[PDB]
């Protein structure tokens, strides 16, 4: 239940040390997993978002 | 301009906002989140507790 209150990266850093529904909750909106888990989808779409913010935000 | 970045930043998660903020530190007027720092003090409280489990 404490994991339910964790951000994606708080949850991720915990796992890098059975919870795909936490990742389903985190997961757009007009977005379904291809052949991956909810967890894998998130990390792929968050990477993309992160690169795109990176480019916009360099002043 | 921040006015153009602003509504995209609003779709970011706290840790994603913070990472963008650590990427470009000029980002500020990001307060609409004393103040975007009570968050960081409280989250750090949570993080220490989580460490122990």
């Amino acid at each position: 239940p404490v994991l339910e209150r964790c951000t994606p990266d708080q949850l991720y850093r915990i796992e890098e040390y059975e919870t795909d529904q936490l990742w389903k909750v985190h997961c757009k909106e007009e977005r379904p997993e291809e052949y991956e888990s909810w967890r894998e989808m998130y990390l792929r779409l968050q990477d993309a978002r992160e690169q795109r913010l990176r480019v916009l935000t360099k002043n």
